[PDB]
DNA sequence: TCGACGGATCC
DNA sequence: GCTGATGCGC
DNA sequence: GGATCCGTCGATCGCATCAGC
């Protein structure tokens, strides 16, 4: 059945108003999506920090609109080493960070342009586009390697500041995170492996699935639909885009939103509200 | 994802 | 620029 | 032996690149 995201709760569990509005979007071609009036949708949602994945854009092919984006002056970008047009993530924010880094500190995993780290006063923000195990599970073995190393990079970070991790994590965590769980229990993003890696990341770092913390039993809540087979219209999809945060931050959690209506990609955008 | 495909097996 | 083709994504 | 069950297994869509001239 269809899904309707409830209104934005902009109040913390202790009655404080939200201060920070992070918005993440797997854009699936930075150039297509801009052409598709995506940056329009950004201008109206008005985030403080905007994280994007699947940029598929070279450092010199980025449209000019982006730099001119108001309210998001500090703009950091990572694209892969030698695979032109693959992968790519960005992070834009109204305020300027204290330190920004790229990658997770592992040569094997920092070559496809997938991780940006943005340290602020009161927390650290990590945005990432995770490797898909692949059609035919061709890269599932490597995705076990990435999950393990990403796990311990975040455990590290977490020990020093409150962490917020967002973006496309390329796994549906539980049968409630996708419309066709039985049809997909051995395809990319729903294998016993990928799902055990998500749960291990949650127990080890540790982190909470922000959206599920609030709506732990609401189904058909998705962030991705295959372009094929007019699937978005039928609401057959996968929740692949998360905000994961340290338990420390749960008193600051006001709301975790899924922007189902916003068009421009095969992912829809997601939006986090914090009282900081 | 979706159907067309099997091949199993059920009355 | 314009045509073919192939790669990668759930 | 007819009609169901239930596991494969190609191909829709879209956004990129690359070869060639
Ligand atoms: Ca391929
Ligand atoms: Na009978």
């Amino acid at each position: 059945a269809l899904y309707e995201d409830p209104p934005d709760q902009k109040t913390s569990p202790s009655g404080k108003p939200a201060t920070l509005k992070i918005c993440s979007w797997n854009v699936d071609g930075l150039r297509a999506w801009i052409k598709k009036k995506g940056l329009d949708w950004v201008k109206e949602e008005a985030p403080d920090i905007l994280c994007l994945q699947e940029t598929k854009c070279s450092e010199n092919k980025r449209p000019a609109e982006l730099q001119e984006l108001p309210g998001l002056s500090h703009q950091y970008w990572s694209a892969p080493s030698d695979k032109e047009g693959y992968s790519g993530v960005g992070l834009l924010s109204r305020q300027c960070p204290l330190k920004v880094s790229y990658g997770i500190g592992d040569e094997e995993h920092d070559q496809e342009g997938r991780v940006i780290v943005a340290e602020f006063d009161s927390f650290v923000l990590v945005t990432a586009y995770v490797p898909n195990a692949g059609r035919g599970l061709v890269r599932l073995e490597y995705r076990q390697r990435w999950d393990e190393a990403f796990r311990k990079f975040l455990k590290g970070l977490a020990s020093r500041k409150p962490l917020v991790l967002c973006g496309d994590l390329n796994v549906a965590h539980e049968e409630i995170d996708l419309r066709n769980p039985k049809g997909n229990k051995k395809n990319a993003g729903f294998t016993p492996q990928e799902r055990q890696g998500f749960g291990e990341l949650l127990q080890a770092v540790p982190l909470a699935d922000s959206f599920r913390h609030l709506y732990p039993n609401t189904p058909y809540a998705y962030t991705f639909w295959t372009y094929m087979m007019n699937a978005r219209s039928k609401n057959v999809g996968w929740r692949l885009d998360y905000f994961l945060l340290s338990h420390s931050l749960l008193p600051a959690l006001c709301d975790s939103k899924i922007r189902s209506k916003a068009l421009g990609s095969d992912h829809c955008p997601i939006t986090l509200y914090l009282a900081l």
